[PDB]
């Protein structure tokens, strides 16, 4: 029956690449982004499929066929991310969403609560985040007295925390191997990797810096140092 | 041009997963499957990329345009093998074949020297290899018969070889990733995963990639 609601001031980088941070950084289901324009739904689109998430636009006007697709595969887990407009998510009852992100501010207030009302829909909590431009305050406090609630903000997810978020999934495919049955033909192996020819000293642990870094995903455990 | 001949009797593995151990087994640029279905130019085609490989079809129903751009394409390195039929490959050229599977036997002598001929071209070295079933022996004899020429049988590439292929590969890329400037950071970050040996013996099984370097029996 409940949300928690917090709101990020555009500041330090641009609106797509916080909210590849901002999914990154913490745990969701599915997700709905809430945008001003069709336009801004292809934008948002191709910077999160370009950044390793599935995600598709929902748009007014678009084919209904493709609507009735998309909010299935959304429904299978084809798809974890919708962008939409407002007129393009009227009717839309997904429980799968679990954070809702108003990736434009809006300017009536009640499209504020009707945008993150399509997630804690269940019993289940979910989790909302509002983009704000410092232009854009003004909206804020019309939101945050519409109703009574201050909104609280948060800081853009730093480098070390995503470099923690990463090693944590890491971690735990690393746990689903120890549990393999044929380990132990592999630390067989170990002692014939490794180069002999030039300076030879088997070192089980730059060996196992070198095998770490083959074996990380897309996601690169060293997150540059900044942000 | 030679162009060394060989053939394999198909036998203990089917044709599929027999071709991606020859492919593995032996060092190729590109290569040409000749098929005689061009349901097999299309199912042969996605056998081969579930392994891995950049490949695409090349039959009757597909041009005249799609033809020379899979071509251009495996010219310039962006597909490195073709499954082809005769009907869809009479205009050769490409320079980047090193390797011609006759998967499908040819149903007689001039058809097989058609198919060998595009490999060992401008000179350069070039490999051949048939595929024989039991029941087609009359026609690999007719093929040899007319041709004046036996070809060579040769064993399925086994499961040793094909290991210490994929470790000699690997180990190589291990190699770069032990001189890559990071590797420190690397370092640092093993004590915080949850003993060395058999952390990187389970680092080693997600490194390796799909090509397994334990391989099974067969």
């Amino acid at each position: 029956p409940d949300i928690s609601q917090s709101y990020w001031t555009v500041w330090g980088m641009r609106k797509n690449e916080a909210l590849v941070r901002f999914l990154e950084a913490e745990d969701f289901d599915a997700a709905i982004i809430f945008v001003r324009t069709k336009n801004a739904t292809l934008e948002v689109a191709e910077a999160l499929e370009r950044n390793g998430y599935n995600s598709a636009a929902l748009n007014g006007d678009m084919n209904q066929a493709l609507r009735e697709q998309t909010l299935e595969r959304l429904k299978d887990g084809r798809l974890d991310i919708l962008i939409a407009t407002d007129v393009a998510a009227r009717g839309l009852d997904v429980e799968r969403i679990s954070l809702v992100v108003n990736y434009d501010i809006p300017m009536d207030s009640e499209s504020y609560v009707h945008r993150i009302g399509r997630t804690g829909r269940a019993g289940r909590a979910g989790r909302a985040l509002l983009f704000v431009e410092n232009r854009e305050r003004r909206l804020l406090r019309n939101i945050e007295r519409t109703m009574k609630l201050t909104i609280p903000e948060v800081e853009l997810p730093n480098a070390e925390l995503l470099g923690k978020r990463r090693l944590e999934k890491f971690a735990a495919k690393v746990q689903q191997q120890l549990e393999s049955s044929d380990l132990d033909q592999y630390r067989a192996l170990l002692s014939k990797i490794q180069p002999t020819a030039e300076g030879e000293e088997l070192d089980l642990e730059t060996l196992a810096a070198a095998l770490l870094k083959m074996a990380q995903g897309e996601r690169t455990l060293i997150v540059p140092p900044d942000a």
